[PDB]
């Protein structure tokens, strides 16, 4: 292959063969990669003598031991990994990976390690399930080929496709070129000119940096142990291999014992002039000199002009700048060493950063310290050094590819150096490298809940027992008590009084909560909580009270939080950005209602008025549920007529918004079913005689609380999230609001071809019809076809309506109709930016909302 | 009245490591002590909740040798003394439960309701969609309740079909009890509708009928609930309604006859 049109045809016939090859079985590869390994082992010896022959550097013996580990720990390695299949599997959730091959890979292979590299590139691809192309070095090219040759008679032999390794005969810029840009992956090995190259032809690329890497000698290391180390690793294979150390500082302290040392076995310290005569030698004309690399010392030597002793194997010369300038401050593949003068530790960390950035950014680097006392010098060297291969008390060209001196450290070639370098590896490249890993995804579902107050009591005339609860078992001593002034006006919280009055427990009452409440009174009942420091907070109020008394708990326990970082909107409730703080160490909250349509006395919601802009923002969360539900109908038989209407419509809502939520189970089904029929069969009753018909008045407040739980666990629609910025618009009550608007919300959610839906895993589909016309069945009402039940439902609200005294449309209520006009266009936008909109099942629209707005302004 | 249930029910399917991941590792628990049977051991069913508290940093140890006897009960409260933990998770349902209560009871108070919440956290997982101990007692109430039917896909069809009995028997004797009230009254007749839809599907199919399972369990959990909260002719012919008021009678009764004819009791 020295031509395009052979080397395309080589492409070709490589894709074929990968085609077939990329389906084998487990077994198959393990016995090609097993017989690989066998000959790529067995023909250790000639291999080495022929690139030494050819490439005409380097030692025998150190290229026959680098081809026994490129064979023998590459297989040991990768021995029993997975690589063709599932590989996770998690049966809870539905992940899978499967791990497929990569494809035709361009290997490209250096001249100071010919046959190593490509036996283990080789090895590499051949496991994986992939094709490989190695485009050899011009000056050892023919043993680069032989090396592959080994290896593929040998995978034939077990089962491999023919042409599954290829190879270029004769290597040339422009061939190199265009098979790089053919290749899906580039595994590139070189040093700059060819990783450059690999990096910038528009496919992706592995490849390597090199460069300087420093040595650190201090004062508490093992003299012996780390001059021996440095000059094993500098030897090995006449320092061709890379990361082998290019210069060591040592400190100030052991600089006469280390040097003492290095000249003891075979070491040369060069003078003056003979270090110049080395500086002229090694870098010529800006560039290193090729007729250096895998030369002894001898032979190094004569080449500058000075003779040394035949046994001579390391020049050390020693130097003081680390700056570009100073030729021993270069990369050097020769066994010429430059030695540095250091202070302090911190003088060292200096120069060695100083002399890995401007060479080897990204590889290795090794320190010699005692690791048992002297723990904080080498954490100061770890949090300093840009080097993906930090090594202690280890030699660096046995280091680097770490499997000899190191363990659980990955062994190869193809040192990656990370983003520092250029790469984009930063790790030792192995088989994880070489794959395609690709996920199969099932559909889940969240998980749902069930969160309820503990001890709710239901019982007339049980607040004296429940009460009576809180002193032997508890036995809390502070009582803090808040309502409104209304109540507190016309001694509705006396039993209360009277109760704790009886027995050793001081109390204090707090009544300055006006209807729709203000963050002001919050901060107010905050510091008049501090000011008191009690143990129990009592809310004996319905609707405003309860969100009063949690907005002051909250700024009592934890004064720091912040109103406008905890009232923002989410998606998932245990994914929101911010978490609550926990409330449990204070005080005990004990939720006495008044009003039967509220439910706050089992619900985490609370709605509070800025008063800067005039916006209820409504919050919740989990941690706000009372400690302590206690519902009694005696302080409910004595409500007005509007307020039980508007209490019971609000209750109604509360049931069927809870029962068409997205976030519907059976739980909530059944309470919400219970809660609706319950509230159409008593709601009359009580508006009519109010005093006089005490089990309605207890069937409402129980109804309320079974509707409260039902929307607890299941939050509501669009409905509140259109009424209650209706209501802080125009001061309407909540529970008139709530009547204005769900019969046209019935319509928009009952369609079987919505624009949008709600996006929930378990809302498989739109639904609503069926959940309404189960309601109608329920109730009690007749129809066909799915379509009727809805309009009667319809019509029977409306008619409870019209029985309670609510009027049938917005104009009815004295509102002026340009005033509306010149709103609506910023209140849609408010009703859309609802906590509770992202919950209903449509997903309503900006003109939809305002469609509706209209209707229910019009009729 | 009144109305107590665990703090935390979490229920759907494939919720076990969510329910833990979640929380026990953000209360800071560090030591667990895992209470079942030997066939659940045996077969492999607490692998999952091992393989979770193994993900995160807490040490667990397991006690698998437990109709259960006070003898095994007092063992497991030495072992649990001797190795002091914190969580207790409680796997198997019915026997497995009342044992691991009964354990949890003696380690927390060896003088002997007392007040059990400062030594141990509580935490039931059912294997069986029968007894719903998980909810059911007032001191002795878990703190948590994690149902998921993955636990629950190979049952065997007997162990099914006694499963959904007891179900069907705790279900009407809640609504029909003289403390129901309103909560255990529509607990107790959504259970009764569940029952008998999705019974028959879990005993012929099993495990090929995933959803029939996953409404079996959640039946059983509601019954559990309502049979907690709440230890006649109007009553019966109202449940007849919703699945003279004399004849009504008759028909439930031949349908209860009919389903344990399916089940083959
Ligand atoms: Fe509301």
């Amino acid at each position: 292959i020295d031509n395009v049109e052979k080397l395309e045809k080589a492409l070709k016939r490589l894709r074929e063969a990968q085609s077939v090859y990329a389906t084998y079985t487990q077994e198959q590869v393990d016995k090609i990669f097993f017989e690989a390994a066998m000959a790529a082992n067995k023909m250790r010896i000639p291999l080495a003598k022929m690139a030494v022959e050819e490439t005409g550097m380097g030692v025998v013996e150190d290229k026959v031991i680098k081809n026994h580990y490129a064979s023998e720990y590459i297989y040991n390695a990768y021995k029993n990994t997975k690589t063709c299949g599932v590989i996770e599997e998690d049966p809870a959730f539905g992940i899978k990976k499967i791990a497929e091959p990569l494809g035709v890979i361009a290997a490209v292979i250096p001249t100071t390690n010919p046959t190593s590299t490509a036996i283990f590139k080789t090895l590499i691809a051949l496991k994986t399930r992939n094709a490989i192309i190695i485009s050899p070095h011009p000056r050892a090219k023919n043993s680069t080929i032989e090396a592959a040759k080994i290896v593929l008679e040998a995978a034939v032999k077990a089962g491999a496709p023919e042409g599954i390794i290829g190879w270029i005969d004769v290597p040339s810029l422009e061939l190199t070129n265009l098979v790089m840009r053919e290749a899906d992956v580039i595994l590139a090995t070189g040093g700059p000119g060819l990783v450059k190259a690999a990096y910038s032809s528009g496919k992706p690329a592995i490849g390597v940096g090199a460069g300087n890497t420093p040595a650190i000698i201090d004062d508490s290391a093992d003299i012996v142990l780390a001059v021996n180390s440095i000059i094993h690793s500098k030897t090995f294979d006449n320092g061709m291999i890379c990361a082998s150390e290019q210069s060591v500082i040592v400190l100030d302290g052991v600089y006469k014992e280390v040097k003492k040392e290095f000249e003891k076995r075979g070491c040369y310290f060069l003078n003056e002039d003979e270090t110049e005569k080395v500086r002229k030698t090694i870098i010529i004309n800006g560039a290193l000199n090729a007729k250096i690399v895998g030369q002894k010392a001898h032979t190094i030597a004569n080449l500058a002009g000075f003779e040394v002793p035949e046994t001579t194997k390391i020049l050390i010369g020693e130097v003081t700048s680390v700056d570009i300038s100073e030729e021993f401050a270069h990369e050097k593949l020769c066994p010429v060493l430059a030695m540095y003068r250091a202070k302090d530790f911190d003088d060292a960390l200096d120069k060695a950063e100083r002399l890995v950035a401007d060479g080897g950014f990204g590889h290795t680097s090794s320190l010699y310290i005692d690791t048992v006392t002297q723990k904080e010098k080498l954490q100061k060297f770890s949090e300093r050094m840009k080097t993906c291969r930090i090594l202690v008390n280890t030699p660096s060209s046995q280091g680097g590819i770490g499997d000899l001196y190191n363990f659980k450290l990955a062994p190869s070639l193809t040192l990656g150096c990370g983003s520092w370098g250029g790469n984009s590896v930063s790790d030792n490249v192995g088989v994880k490298h070489l794959l395609n890993i690709k996920t199969v995804a099932e559909r889940r579902e969240n998980m749902l809940w069930f969160r309820t107050p503990e001890k709710i009591y239901i019982k007339r005339g049980c607040l004296p027992v429940a009460l009576d609860e809180l002193k032997n078992v508890m036995g809390k001593k502070k009582a803090f008590i808040v309502t409104d002034n209304f109540l507190y006006n016309n001694g509705y919280t006396k039993p209360i009084t009277d109760k704790l009055d009886e027995m050793g427990i001081v109390h204090k009452t707090f009544f300055d909560v006006s209807p729709d409440p203000s963050l002001a009174s919050a901060k107010a009942g905050a510091a008049e909580m501090l000011a008191f420091q009690p143990d129990t907070i009592i809310a004996v109020g319905g609707g405003s009270a309860m969100d009063a008394a949690k907005i002051m708990w909250v700024m009592y326990e934890h004064p720091e939080v912040d109103f406008m970082d905890m009232a923002m909107r989410f998606m998932d409730i245990r994914k929101r950005v911010y978490t609550f703080p926990k409330m449990g160490q204070k005080a005990y909250f004990i939720a006495i209602p008044t009003s039967a349509g509220t439910g706050s006395e089992v619900t985490p919601f609370a709605v509070i008025t800025d008063e800067k802009t005039g916006i209820k923002y409504p919050l919740a969360d989990y941690e706000l549920l009372p400690d302590m539900a206690i519902v009694d109908a005696d302080m409910m038989m004595n409500a007005p007529k509007g307020l039980t209407a508007a209490s019971g419509i609000d209750a109604l809502t509360h049931a069927l918004e809870a029962y068409v939520s997205m976030l519907a189970t059976d739980y909530t089904d059944s309470l919400a079913l219970r809660a609706i029929k319950m509230i159409f069969e008593y709601l009359p009753r009580a508006y009519e005689n109010g005093a006089s018909d005490p089990v309605a008045r207890e069937k409402m407040a129980n109804a309320a609380t079974i509707a409260g739980m039902a929307f607890a666990n299941a939050f509501l629609g669009v409905c509140h999230s259109m009424a209650h910025k209706l209501g802080a618009f125009y001061h309407l009550p909540h529970g008139v609001a709530n009547a204005l608007m769900i019969n046209e919300v019935i319509r928009f959610n009952s369609s079987e071809a919505p624009t949008k839906m709600g996006t929930f895993p378990q809302y498989d589909h739109p639904r609503t019809l069926e959940r309404y016309a189960e309601i109608a069945d329920y109730i009690g009402l007749k129809g066909k076809n799915n379509e009727e039940k809805v309009e009667n439902l319809i019509k029977a609200i409306d008619e409870l309506k019209e029985k309670v005294g609510i009027r049938k449309t917005i104009k009815d209520y004295d509102i002026d109709e340009k005033e509306f006009l010149d709103r609506l266009d910023e209140m849609v936008e408010q009703a859309f930016d609802d906590q509770c909109t992202g919950t209903n099942p449509r997903y309503p629209l900006m003109n939809e909302i305002r469609q509706m707005y209209l209707n229910a302004y019009y009729g």
